C-alpha cells in the first residue's frame, strides 16, 4: 500500500506582489491532477492533512521563530511585504503560515502511516517548501523545514535512535537541513545540488563537498556539489552508485525521507538541468531497497508544472510497485564525485 497526502488548502499560500513568482499554488494542484490522469491516485489510500502543533514546530525551531511566522496571519499586505523582505526570497500572505502547519503536518501523518504499518511508503504533495529554513529563519520560500521536522517527529513517536535518511535531490543545497542535524549522527543528510562554486542559490560555501558534519555527526552530512555541467541522468545515476546508495546502505536507515524537489528536472526554468521523470523513477526505485522500502517522498522545489508533475508522479508509480522505465558522464561529475570520496572515505568503508 502506498499512502498520498493532499489538501488544498495548501494552494492559499501565494504572493500577492508578483503573481508570476514560480512558486505557484498550482505546483501542488497539477502534480495531483497528474495523478488522477495516470490513475495513480486511487491505487493510494489517501492520507489527511494536519496542522502541526506550535510545539512540533520546535522539534527544530525557535519560540520567536514560530511566533513571526504566526503573527503574520493578520497583517495588513503593506505588513506582509516588510516581514517577507526581511528574509533572505520569502514572500507572505495571511495563509502562510496555515499553509507552512499544513506541510508539515500532512508529512507527520505520512510517517505516522509509514511507521504504524498502514501503508508501505507515501508522496507528499505538499507547498510551501522546507529545506531551506533555518531553526531560526525562513530561506529561499521556505517558513518551517518540512524534512527536518518530519525526521525529529518520526523519531518522536519511536525511538530517538531511529535512523533517519534524507536524500535531498532538490537542484538547491538544503542549507537548514544541514544545520540542523549537522552535529547528529542520528540523521544522515545526503544533498545532490547544482552548486557552480558558491554562485547557485542559496550561495554558501556550507554547500561543498568538505563540509561533512561536526562533532558526533562528522561523517554524517554528505554533500554533492555539481560544477560547470547540465547534468541529468547520467551524472545522478552514478551520484547514487558510488556515493548515495553505499553510503546509505552501510547506515542502514530505517526511514528514508526524500526532500524530492524536482527543479533538477527537464524543463525547469531555474534548474537548468536535464533529469528526466524515468531518471526520478530509478533513484526512487533504488531508494525503495533500504528501511524495507519505507520511504516519505516530500515535494520541496520544482517549478516546470509539467516537468514536476510527470516526475513526482513516475515516483508515485514506482512505489506503488511498477517496473522501472527503461533508460559517459560530464567531466566535471566525475571530478565532483572523487571529490565526495575523498572527504568521505575516512567514515564509511562503503566507499573503499
Ligand atoms: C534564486 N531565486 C530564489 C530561489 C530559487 C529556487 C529555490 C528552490 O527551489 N529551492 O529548493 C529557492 C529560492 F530562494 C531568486 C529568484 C529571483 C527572481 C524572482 C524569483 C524567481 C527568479 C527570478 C529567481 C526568485
Ligand atoms: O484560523 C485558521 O484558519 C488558521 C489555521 C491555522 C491557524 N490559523
Ligand atoms: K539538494
Ligand atoms: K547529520
Ligand atoms: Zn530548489
Amino acid at each position: 500500500i502506498t499512502g498520498l497526502v493532499y489538501d488544498q488548502r495548501m494552494m492559499l499560500h501565494h504572493n500577492m506582489w508578483d503573481s508570476h513568482h514560480p512558486e505557484l499554488p498550482q505546483r501542488i494542484s497539477r502534480i495531483f491532477s497528474r495523478h488522477e490522469e495516470l490513475r495513480l491516485l486511487s491505487r493510494c489510500h489517501r492520507i489527511p492533512a494536519r496542522l502541526a502543533t506550535e510545539e512540533e514546530l520546535a522539534l527544530c525551531h525557535s519560540s520567536k521563530h514560530i511566533s513571526i511566522i504566526k503573527s503574520s496571519e493578520h497583517m495588513k499586505p503593506r505588513d506582509l511585504n516588510r516581514l517577507g523582505d526581511e528574509y533572505n526570497s520569502i514572500f507572505i500572505s495571511n495563509e502562510s503560515y496555515t499553509c507552512a502547519l499544513l506541510a508539515a503536518g500532512s508529512c507527520f501523518n505520512s510517517a505516522q502511516a509509514i511507521l504504524t504499518g498502514q501503508v508501505r511508503n507515501a508522496v507528499a504533495i505538499v507547498r510551501p517548501p522546507g529545506h531551506h529554513a533555518e531553526k531560526d529563519t525562513a530561506c529561499g520560500f521556505c517558513f518551517f523545514n518540512t524534512a527536518a521536522l518530519t525526521a525529529r517527529y518520526a523519531q518522536s513517536i519511536t525511538r530517538e535512535s531511529l535512523r533517519v535518511l534524507i536524500v535531498d535531490w532538490d537542484v538547491h543545497h538544503g542549507n537548514g537541513t544541514q544545520h540542523i542535524f549537522e552535529e547528529d549522527d542520528s540523521v544522515l543528510y545526503i544533498s545532490l545540488h547544482r552548486y557552480e562554486d558558491g554562485a547557485f542559490f542559496p550561495n554558501s560555501e556550507d554547500a561543498n563537498y568538505d563540509k561533512v558534519g561536526l562533532g558526533k555527526g562528522r561523517g554524517y552530512n554528505v554533500n554533492i556539489p555539481w560544477n560547470g555541467g547540465k547534468m541529468g541522468d547520467p551524472e545522478y545515476m552514478a551520484a547514487f552508485h558510488h556515493l548515495v546508495m553505499p553510503i546509505a546502505r552501510e547506515f542502514a536507515p530505517e526511514l528514508v525521507l526524500v526532500s524530492a524537489g524536482f527543479d533538477a528536472a527537464r524543463g525547469d526554468p531555474l534548474g537548468g538541468f536535464q533529469v528526466t521523470p524515468e531518471g526520478y523513477a530509478h533513484l526512487t526505485h533504488q531508494l525503495m531497497s533500504l528501511a524495507a522500502g519505507r520511504v516519505l517522498i516530500i515535494l520541496e522545489g520544482g517549478y516546470n508544472l509539467t516537468s514536476i508533475s510527470e516526475s513526482m508522479s513516475m515516483c508515485t508509480s514506482m512505489l506503488l510497485g511498477d517496473s522501472p522505465p527503461s533508460l559517459p558522464l560530464k567531466t566535471s561529475a566525475t571530478v565532483s564525485i572523487n571529490n565526495v570520496l575523498r572527504a568521505h572515505a575516512p567514515f564509511w568503508s562503503s566507499l573503499r
